[PDB]
């Protein structure tokens, strides 16, 4: 039914080796660094509680006022060999690079804007740096693309002339340029992640979206492309009007994850969740008693939950302007790291593990059926309910730690009491499962 052009290409999950490499790394760290990390989210005196990366719009500065910013840009405290140690220290397996946000300052020395790191006082290729030092450590990196530019006067919201048609032709060759500079400039790129490509104007241009993804397929063997970059001949965007995921993986999920209950959907494609430390600051704002800010433990909820369906989980950071991070950004680094360390066998390369939802905690499955109890709510009952699929059965449960043997016990037909640790472990912890199918 309904026949596309510019529809979805793959039919189920990629399973090619860099595809393979996506999905297992699970853990990644973003990063939104721009011109709005200078105001911090403050201009002339107003401190606006919208996003920091949005300020241009918030005080309605005119696009030459917003981009002298770059004679302030001058980050003395860079050092691309500490953000990557500071990240593998995290435990993340690739880092998602904001190159150009909507405002359109570009963080690689473009040929095809004056709005680069080039004409600022630093001078230095930013992007270029990151990639160097993420990839000497053994970190993939994917870039952040804004296709709406708030820099480039041909871009187009919508398309309502013959005047507006050309101008955004223009724009979107503009855009090709800058796609492929990136590709043939860092082309140990893994990954594009469109942003801004909601308006009219893209949504009329389905046939954009899929000649951008082709394009850069051709240029970087293996590479993934979100879906949220997609729309089709209809303009329906992510999954096409036949319902099929447009892209390589679903990039939806940002406030929320998908329920662990009623979205099982999710384990049927890859995809990747994106979060924010406060409630929804990208970028560097200055004050963050403004809204919630999640402790470490709750973002390592939502890492586990994520992976637990299928997903990855992706946490953002906004480096201050001066090129060093705030300190709860330092602080959740450490955090989530040293939780990794001893935990995570059962993020890395795991997997959705096909067991009914439990109130303990999530459930990962490894490579060689190992079963993974993460356990997020201690109940004093002392006993954690593991209730399995037909004709699964438990053998042994061990204490991921110190492997400690922990005693399971059959309740009823399909379901045990797996013991809690003789000590409490005080923070979230893995319990092991061998399990055997008839
Ligand atoms: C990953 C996130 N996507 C950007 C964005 N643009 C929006 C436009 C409307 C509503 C929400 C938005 N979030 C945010 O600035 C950030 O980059």
């Amino acid at each position: 039914e309904i026949p596309l052009k510019y529809g979805a290409t793959n039919e189920g999950k990629r399973q090619d080796p860099a595809m393979q490499k996506f999905r297992d790394n699970r853990l990644g760290a973003f990063i939104h660094w721009g011109l709005y990390a200078i105001p911090g989210g403050e201009w002339n005196g107003k401190v606006y509680g919208g996003a920091a990366e949005w300020l241009k719009s918030w005080a309605k500065v005119p696009a030459d006022e917003w981009l002298k910013l770059m004679d302030q840009w001058n980050p003395t405290k860079f050092d691309a060999k500490k953000w990557a140690k500071m990240a593998k220290e995290m435990g993340t397996k690739y880092v998602k690079i904001t190159t150009k946000h909507h405002e359109g300052f570009c963080l690689w020395p473009s040929k095809y804007t004056k709005y680069t790191v080039a004409n600022t006082p630093y001078k230095r290729d930013i992007l270029g740096e990151l990639v160097k030092a993420y990839n000497d450590e053994g970190i993939d990196v994917h870039f952040y693309f804004s296709v709406m530019d708030w820099s480039n006067p041909d871009y187009r919201y919508d398309i309502k002339s013959k005047e507006d048609s050309i101008a955004f032709s223009r724009f979107l060759e503009f855009t090709d340029n800058q796609l492929k500079e990136l590709a043939t400039r860092y082309p140990t790129v893994k990954d594009f992640w469109f942003d801004g490509t909601w308006d009219a104007s893209v949504k009329k241009n389905g046939w954009w979206t899929a000649h951008a993804e082709q394009m850069l397929k051709e240029l970087v063997p293996g590479v993934a492309i979100n879906s949220r970059l997609r729309a089709d001949d209809k303009g329906k965007r992510h999954f096409d009007s036949n319902g099929r995921l447009m892209g390589d993986y679903e990039s939806g999920y940002e406030r929320r994850l998908p329920d662990p209950v009623k979205d099982l959907k999710v384990t049927q494609w890859d995809w990747e969740a994106c979060m924010t430390i406060p409630e929804n600051q990208w970028g560097y704002h200055k004050d963050w008693s403004l809204s919630y800010v999640k402790t470490p433990i709750e973002v390592i909820d939502r890492i586990v939950h994520a992976v637990s369906m299928g997903g990855n989980m992706v946490v953002n950071f906004g480096p201050q302007a001066d090129g060093d991070f705030r300190p709860e950004e330092k602080a959740m680094a450490t955090a989530i790291g040293k939780w990794m360390n001893r935990y995570g066998k059962a993020v890395y390369a795991c997997d959705y593990a096909g067991f009914e939802k439990q109130d303990w905690g999530y459930y990962t499955r490894g490579k060689n059926d190992e079963v993974y109890m993460v356990v997020f709510n201690q109940p004093y009952s002392e006993r954690l309910i593991v209730k399995t699929p037909k004709g699964i059965t438990v053998e042994k449960a061990t204490l991921l730690t110190t492997g400690e043997d922990i005693t399971v016990v059959e309740t009823t037909r399909n379901e045990y009491n797996v013991s809690v640790p003789k000590k409490n472990p005080g923070e979230p912890y893995v319990i092991q499962l061998k399990v055997r199918a008839a």
